[PDB]
RNA sequence: CUACCC
RNA sequence: GGGUAG
């Protein structure tokens, strides 16, 4: 207690200044008014100063115009909550119709003239605020639009008014330009890179007017991309803005445009990792079913929100025990999530996208200074985001020496809160202090214990997803023979017993059964738990009237809607979003539950564009209903791809294309052009006359030329795709060659495997003297094979690994592949491999089939090469179910070896390396999987892992030649697991033939056959391989060359050489379509072409009818058009604001499905799902259909982009 | 169901 | 068979 706090608050509603910086202030002027604030107007700008060390991020853009004279700000702070405050607006607003008076078009001028006052509200707020930047355009006709107040634009045209100086000020924030024209460059600045991609180009070994075209085309596209001329206009992108103008009468003199906190840089700051570290510096000095509780921590950056968390943690370690950035601590009763809140926009994008939802926040206020002006944004940002509970707390409540005084800091926020509706006069606050907390005062501990003992009760029990009335997303439908009609999909909410009534509503007049039953796989169960995958029974309805994306809840629960409100986020340009913003009519898909359902939108007053990377709030109105309530997460597909998500926020009332266009192309689709003899070959040789090279002469030397491994990465480049491109042409004429040829080889693939496994039975040679490399490796091979596998595979990882899948099966073919058709289908299992059926049979209550027990697999040939075929091998059905089991824990437990199969990046990345590096090599054995006998096979594997390799595998084999054959080889090409297993065979000598040379194993990875190891360990694991049975392949395995290749990518010193091979009779256009697009992309950078095959593209590009060349998509899309800048296409059509285009697709008549399997097949995923920008969690699999493919092309419209 | 590939 | 984009 010093002078009276009565009129302190005079000295705060007079000033509103700080209120512990008044009674210091007052207590420094002995009772009086005037010279109180006299001390707080210099001692208040020594606190503006101060801030200088606060980085300003945020703020406004303010713009203004008279008559036709424009000018633009970019005054800012440091945080939204400021920015978006009738405060920072009275400023930042005044100091705009200060430019208006007097055109101010000079920073410091203004910075100046506002410097009295610029500390006013520092001293009242508590940051850097401060203009940043300011600039005026004068034109014929300007105007100006802006983007809420993140970005403003200033345009000045000459014939245009508000129909366009408004829109192309919406290109200028939507598309951000840097100059008006391709015009607007600085020479220096344009033969920077006109001679940094020089040698780039000439580095490669292109001739000058090669390297000189590209680059100079390149950058007539790179100058053409600022260009505000050629940029496609953002409301109808058809065209070019520059375009636009010369259509329309109009001409642009220049234009302005400001981005808040651009160029500010700056480090990020990650608030959970922060307080891992406020924790620290004060550390040195059963029960899993309790509720979970989102708290969130909201209040200003200098009242140390940081500091009190610290404290809600160590002091909560203390007592009970203690999306990233958020802390987890516990407490006696329940569980919390305590996120930080600093953002308002930042937290938009944490309710909406759901990556941090709200059960009650707390608000952190320092009582030294009580609330401040952008406290009421803070508070906004609660009831404008629905937060239901909001706890206060004063933090650093030593610095106040009168409680009287402490009080009225109450009724500065318990009005605060009354005025948006939140309990202001019953709500809890504690005062007391966090950095007294993080110290060991218990006094103040108390209050930390105070405040953590109000999230236990004021807060309300979340109401467990299990208590939550019944509701079960529909995700497929079966009609089973004997069990009514089932319908699957993992519970959301809610029990389900077997009998209870219930409501089938999605699309239709919701209409209502009872349940018969529900089951599982293994179980049949009679409850249905939430949260739990299930498949429920209905009586008296049948698969034609329940469509997906339905749901299944308890009667009158959940009501079918198709019109209401909704707010958004979406998806930036760098988070797969579209980079285009739309406007009013845009038509997107919003995926629901489990299907996705179209329908249009509106903007709600005053907004007309959109971008991605925007919070939005808007009216969604959908084509048919879907059941739903507050709080559905609904995402936004485009075309297939998500560029938005939202949740439901209130239910209302309820509420381009040219068709002959995509016929006339499906009859131009199906046109089976026609070649004078080899298409291939001339496409070829005209393209290698295009390189200089010469050209093939007769159909031999396609597949007998041997590249040259010197020159110019160039001069290698194209004469390399010359013995590669044509490899794989099956349609040779006078090709003596067979498939034959690959049967004789699979001969020796035994007979080589043969002389191994007898051979390889003999440890000790003669006597003891004579001690081979190769025996030293397998035995190393053999311990380190073992301490990463184990003694024999787990069931834990045996029965969660085992799958159906693929197509071919002994029982099956190509027609009946589908995983559906093996649950509905008995397959056949092997005398040893009986066992493990028998298991599965006893692992549930559905019916397990086997048609013959046999020991036999059927082997066949599939087409390889020009010159020889394959020998894959059809394995038994069950044979091959549990294969893929072992195969899928052999291949994770692969990993610790740091080898990845599902990641074959990892391998041609570092064929890149040793493309210059010549320190790593790549191998190619020659025959793998048929190379690796049953010996070398029993040597390394553990007995146990070698007995579930032997049940399981295939012992007899039946030809086409009728001839059957016992396998030598351990297991063939297409057996269920044989790929793990050599990937695992090679990895382990390899290793073995790195720590025998003293070198890291880890410096060793293999994918299947193509390994790749340290260069040295070459000629020794290459001798290793000579005794273990293997064979490498001299032509395929590099460790001298400046050429790599792995994983199909092929390198050259560090250049990308990977070439593209002609494959099957080119006839239909789908075949050209696709050959023009790989030639394409070996011969492009960015949409500029490599001249020189440019020419045979243009050329060949004349074969195909005639809109099916102006009918271009962006790659990455597929081969169902040429490959092309899309802007272009006539046939795109702009519909709902998002590009369309036709694409050829593969015709297909559908057949029936066999319901049976199908659903086995169900609930056999929803088993190994059990056991196995953030927000692709709202999407699942898909149902089961098969569709036979006929023979006709279709025409699929699909959604496309810029680039 | 369509490219690429071990 | 298997990876990987549609
Ligand atoms: N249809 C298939 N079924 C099973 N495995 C296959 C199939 N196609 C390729 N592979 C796998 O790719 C690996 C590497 O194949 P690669 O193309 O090197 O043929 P290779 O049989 O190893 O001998 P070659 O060098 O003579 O081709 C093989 O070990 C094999 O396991
Ligand atoms: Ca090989
Ligand atoms: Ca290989």
């Amino acid at each position: 207690a010093e002078i009276t706090a009565s009129l302190v608050k005079e000295l705060r509603e007079r000033t509103g200044a700080g209120m512990m910086d008044c009674k210091k202030a007052l207590t420094e002027a002995n009772g009086d008014i005037e010279l109180a604030i006299e001390n707080m107007r210099k001692s208040g700008a020594i606190k503006a100063a101060k801030k200088a060390g606060n980085v300003a991020a945020d703020g406004v853009i303010k713009t203004k115009i008279d008559g036709n004279y424009g000018i633009i700000l970019e005054v800012n702070c440091q945080t939204d909550f400021v920015a978006k405050d009738a405060g920072f607006q009275a400023f930042a607003d005044k100091v705009l119709d200060a430019a208006v008076a007097g055109k101010i078009t000079d920073v410091e001028v203004l910075k100046a003239q506002f410097e009295e006052e610029r500390v006013a509200l520092v001293a009242k707020i508590g940051e850097n605020i401060n203009i940043r930047r300011v600039a005026a355009l004068e034109g014929d006709v300007l105007g100006s639009y802006q983007h809420g107040a993140r970005i403003g634009v200033l345009v000045a045209a000459k014939g245009a008014d508000e129909e366009l100086v408004k829109h192309i000020a919406m290109h200028v924030a939507a598309s951000k330009p840097e100059f008006i024209k391709p015009e607007d460059v600085s020479a220096e600045v344009v033969e920077k890179e006109y001679q940094v991609q020089l040698d780039i180009a000439m580095q490669s070994g292109k001739p000058k007017e090669i390297a000189e075209k590209m680059v100079e085309g390149r950058m007539k596209k790179f100058t053409g991309e600022v260009s505000l001329t050629g940029q496609p206009f953002v409301m109808e992108p058809s065209k070019t803005v520059g375009q636009l103008l010369k259509e329309h009468n109009a001409e642009v003199t220049g234009f302005i445009r400001f981005e808040v906190g651009e160029g500010i840089e700056k480090v990020e700051t990650d608030f959970a990792a922060e307080v891992a570290a406020m924790s620290k510096q004060s550390h040195m000095s059963f029960e899993r079913t309790k509720p979970h509780v989102n708290v969130g921590t909201i209040g200003h950056v200098d009242h140390g929100k940081t500091t009190l968390t610290a404290a809600i943690t160590t002091v909560l370690a203390k007592t009970y025990g203690g999306n990233t950035s958020h802390v987890e601590y516990d407490t006696p009763t329940r569980h919390y999530a305590h996120v930080d809140c600093p953002g308002h926009a930042d937290y938009v994008k944490n309710m909406i996208t759901g990556a941090a939802q709200m059960d009650g926040a707390i608000l952190v206020v320092a009582a030294t200074d009580g609330p401040m002006p952008q406290t009421r944004e803070h508070i906004l940002l609660g009831r404008q985001v629905g937060v239901p509970y909001i706890i206060v707390f004063l933090n650093k409540c030593d610095m106040v020496d009168d409680e009287e005084l402490l009080e009225l800091v109450e009724m500065e926020v318990r009005e605060l809160l009354s005025q948006y509706d939140f309990p202001g006069d019953d709500t809890p606050i504690v005062r007391g202090s966090a950095l007294k907390a993080l110290e060991g005062d218990a006094e103040w501990e108390a209050k930390i214990l105070e405040l953590a003992g109000f999230l236990d009760s004021y807060i309300p029990e979340p109401e467990r997803a299990i208590d939550k009335p019944f509701l079960l997303p529909i995700e497929d439908v079966f009609s089973i023979s004997g069990r009514g009609t089932v319908v699957t999909g993992r519970v959301e909410r809610g029990i389900i017993k077997v009998g209870e009534e219930v409501e089938i509503v999605g699309i239709k007049e919701t209409q209502k059964s009872t349940c018969t039953g529900v089951e599982m796989f293994r179980k049949l169960l009679d409850e249905g738990r939430a949260g739990e995958n299930v498949g429920v029974l209905l009586r008296g309805i049948k698969r034609e009237e329940i469509e997906r994306g339905q749901v299944l809840a308890k009667p009158g629960t959940i009501k079918p809607h198709t019109k209401f409100e909704s707010e958004v986020y979406i998806l930036s340009k760098d988070e797969g979003g579209r980079h285009t913003p739309f406007f009013k009519g845009y038509r997107p898909q919003f995926y629901f539950r489990t299907t996705d359902v179209t329908g249009t939108i509106e903007l709600p007053e005053g907004v007309e564009m959109v971008m991605p990377g925007d919070n939005i709030k808007m009216v969604v109105t959908l084509i048919h209903p879907i059941a739903m309530d507050d709080g559905l997460r609904f995402a936004i597909r485009e075309g297939g791809r998500t560029v938005g998500a939202g949740v439901v926020a209130k239910v209302l009332s309820g509420a381009s294309s040219r068709n002959s266009l995509s016929a006339q192309l499906r009859r131009a689709a199906n046109t089976r052009i026609e070649v004078e003899g080899n298409l291939a070959l001339s496409i070829a040789n005209d393209l290698l006359l295009a390189y200089g090279q010469s050209p093939f002469n007769s159909e031999a030397e396609c597949i007998s030329f041997s590249p040259r491994f010197d020159g110019t990465p160039d001069d290698f480049r194209i004469n390399y795709l010359k013995a590669e491109i044509m490899s794989k042409y099956d349609d040779f004429s006078l090709g003596i060659d067979t498939e034959a040829v690959a049967w004789e080889k699979f001969l020796a693939a035994e007979a080589e495997c043969a002389l191994t496994n007898a051979r390889l039975y003999r440890p000790d040679y003669s006597e003891d003297f004579n001690f081979s490399l190769g025996e030293s490796c397998i035995h190393m091979a053999r311990r380190k094979i073992a301490k990463l596998i184990g003694d024999v595979p787990s069931v834990e990882g045996m029965l969660r690994h085992c799958r159906f899948s693929g197509g071919a099966t002994t029982t099956n073919n190509r027609s009946y592949g589908h995983p559906s058709f093996k649950f509905a289908l008995p397959q056949a299992c092997t005398p040893r491999a009986l066992k493990y059926v028998l298991a599965l049979r006893a692992s549930t209550h559905f019916d397990i089939r086997i048609s013959d027990i046999s020991p036999f697999n059927k082997a066949v040939t599939v087409p390889k090469n020009s010159k020889t075929d394959r020998c894959i091998a059809i394995e038994p059905g069950w044979n091959m179910f549990f294969q893929l089991g072992i195969g899928g824990i052999l291949r994770d437990r692969l990993r610790c070896w740091g080898i990845d199969l599902n990641d074959q990046t990892i391998n041609q990345r570092r064929a890149h390396e040793g493309s210059v590096t010549n320190n790593l090599a790549t191998v190619d054995l020659s025959a793998a999987s048929d190379s690796i006998s049953l010996a070398l096979c029993e040597l390394l594997l553990p007995p146990g892992w070698f007995e579930v390799l032997m049940d399981l595998r295939s012992p007899k084999g039946r030809l086409p030649d009728g001839s059957v054959v016992t396998y030598e080889k351990i297991s063939s090409m297409g057996n269920g697991y044989t790929f793990e297993l050599e990937s695992l065979i090679f990895a382990s000598l390899a290793r073995s033939v790195c720590e025998i040379l003293d070198l890291d194993s880890s410096e060793v990875t293999v994918y299947g056959d193509d390994i790749i190891l340290p260069s040295c360990a070459v000629p020794a694991l290459r001798e290793v391989f000579k005794y273990v049975g293997f064979t490498t392949n001299t032509k395929k395995t590099f460790s001298e060359g400046p050429f790599r290749e792995s994983c199909g990518k092929h390198y050259y010193s560090g250049v990308d050489v990977t070439p593209f091979y002609i494959r099957h009779r080119i006839v239909s256009p789908a075949d050209l379509i696709l050959v023009l697009n790989n030639l394409y992309r070996w011969a492009t950078i960015d949409g500029v072409w490599d001249p020189r095959a440019h020419s045979v593209y243009l050329k060949y590009r004349k074969l195909l009818p005639k809109q099916l060349q102006r009918n271009t998509i962006p790659d990455g899309y597929g081969d169902g058009a040429l490959v092309g800048s899309v802007l272009i296409n006539p046939f795109a059509k702009n519909r709902g604001w998002i590009r369309y285009v036709p694409v050829i697709t593969d015709h297909t008549r559908d057949r029936e499905r066999a319901e049976l399997g199908s659903y086995l097949y169900d609930l056999f995923s929803r088993c190994l799902s059990e056991s196995n920008a953030i927000d692709q969690l709202i999407c699942r699999s898909n149902p089961t259909k098969i569709s036979r493919s006929t023979g006709k092309f279709d025409i699929q419209y699909i959604a496309c982009s810029s680039r």
